[PDB]
Order: structure tokens, then C-alpha cells, then sequence
């Protein structure tokens, strides 16, 4: 009873593989930073696995959660 | 070349420790969601190794990031 958004590709909500709490979040300029965005990742599959490498994150959990502000994925 | 919220106490915009880049926010409610939610981190400390799963987390860097909600005006 994760995340009803994208959580993996013609996204329409998931609801996650086993687990149970948190929709983890990441990536908002893919690089090329002259006006975008719509180049993320939002879901669940696993423990906040979190992550590192690149700009903003999150792990949130509180219902739904992540829909990129600026347009929306797909 | 971060952060202007708290960050290691009483705050005083601070921009934490070295590095370049971010300060990491983490938390809100308690585990007695019996209302407010008021009991932060959000400062900073070398890499954001990331943290861990109790609720609420990030990784900001986009300025600034992380005075937190409901309050009274200041």
C-alpha cells in the first residue's frame, strides 16, 4: 500500500512487490540544465534502497507522493 | 555552499562543514503522530551517506532546504 503514481513504466500506480512503506524518489535536471526535468524515477522495489550518486532524493511514505511537479512523467 | 536553516543547532545559517554541496534533512514524526510533528534533523556532516528507514528522509542541495512546517509566524 505504496505509492499510487508511477512505481515502473506505463505507470499506473503498482502498489510495489513485497515490503510495505516508503515510495523512494531521485534525479530533476538530467544534466543538460537549460530547461526540463521530465527525465526521472519513482517507485518502489525494495528497502529505501535509498541511493547516491547524482542531485535530489527522497524516501518518502505518506500515500502517493511523487509526481514531478513541473508536468508529470507520462 | 549550502544551507540557511537549522544544521547543528540553534542556527545561524551556518553552511555547515567543507565539501561543496548540500545539507541533509531527516525526519518530522516522532512515533506519536498525536499531532504536531516538530523534533528535527536537518543539517549536515560530511556526504549524506544517505540514513536510514524511521519515517521521513533526504538529500536536498539546491540552495538552501530546511526550516520545517506548521509554526507561527517567524
Amino acid at each position: 500500500i505504496v505509492c499510487h503514481t508511477t512505481a515502473t513504466i506505463p505507470s499506473s500506480a503498482v502498489t510495489c512487490p513485497p515490503g510495505e512503506n516508503l515510495c523512494y524518489r531521485k534525479m530533476w535536471c538530467d544534466a543538460f540544465c537549460s530547461s526540463r526535468g521530465k527525465v526521472v524515477e519513482l517507485g518502489c522495489a525494495a528497502t529505501c534502497p535509498s541511493k547516491k550518486p547524482y542531485e535530489e532524493v527522497t524516501c518518502c511514505s505518506t500515500d502517493k507522493c511523487n509526481h514531478p511537479p513541473k508536468r508529470q512523467p507520462g
